[PDB]
């Protein structure tokens, strides 16, 4: 009877009571294309990829101003699945800009890993980030002398999506990147964001913005982005995190990161 009652529980963190309630919202209007948008947003923090690709071609078919947001999401969900393709060692992304031979051995790491020679796999991430070149930056106005992810299967590498397409982003191939605080649900799932290329061009992009485990392995509270929490596996899941020389900044803390010309 409370129209709030979907937002409610979905604000406490409750996400399954969140989704049965939406689903009673939806199925006593139907037609009702605010509704439907929530519910794909849902379904996407929460993993249900099927389900979440389903509602927005609802939102596509009620509202045909929606069909750019559609290509791009639905797309961004099948990227998703080469996420998880990718971390456990069966397929390899595309390298966006510059070559980076240094990421080959960060990738095979993934194979070694998933075939239990989790020893091999650690010393081929030494290799590969002994490799990588040095940049130093700024994270809005703080200075550091090198960036990475808090994940070491990337260290300073950066996932993206660009025109429905999934890259690794070595973030040595930085000039740029402007990110906003998350806005709509999705945002938790993707943050969009402005890159720009040393010595190259500019695209907006996604970023995936929480860790590929975190649908299967995270609580609630890391598939809404709100904690970061390392596993038995010693890896993180839930909202992005990156490190510095300096310390570490949360993705959803960050604004604006850049990199000193070479």
């Amino acid at each position: 009877a409370d129209p709030m009652i979907a937002e409610e529980l979905l604000r406490a963190g409750r996400l399954d009571d969140a989704l049965k309630a939406l689903q009673e919202q939806v199925r006593s209007q139907p037609s009702n294309a605010t509704l439907r948008i929530f519910l794909f947003q849902l379904l996407a923090v929460m993993g249900q990829w099927a389900r979440a690709q389903n509602q927005l071609k609802v939102v596509g078919e009620l509202d045909a101003s929606a069909l750019p947001m559609v290509q791009t999401y639905s797309t961004a969900i099948d990227c998703e699945a080469l996420r998880r393709e990718v971390f456990a060692g069966r397929l390899t992304p595309v390298i966006l800009g510059q070559p980076a031979e240094w990421i080959a051995p960060l990738l095979q790491a993934l194979s070694l890993d998933a075939e239990g020679h989790g020893e091999a796999a650690q010393a081929l991430r030494e290799q590969a980030f002994d490799a990588a070149p040095a940049v130093p930056g700024r994270i809005g106005e703080a200075p550091f002398a090198w960036l990475a992810d808090a994940d070491t299967r990337l260290g300073p590498v950066l996932e993206v999506i660009v025109n429905g397409r999934y890259a690794w982003l070595p973030m040595s191939n930085l000039r740029s990147l402007k990110v906003e605080a998350p806005s709509d649900l999705r945002d938790l799932v993707w943050l969009p964001a402005e890159l720009t290329l040393a010595n190259g061009g500019a695209t907006v992009a996604l970023l995936p913005a929480r860790y590929a485990e975190t649908v299967e392995h995270g609580d609630d509270a890391a598939r809404l982005g709100r904690k970061t929490e390392w596993l038995d596996s010693g890896l993180p899941v839930g909202q992005r995190l990156f490190v510095t020389d300096a310390g570490e900044t949360a993705l959803f803390d960050l604004r604006e990161l850049d990199f000193e010309p070479t």
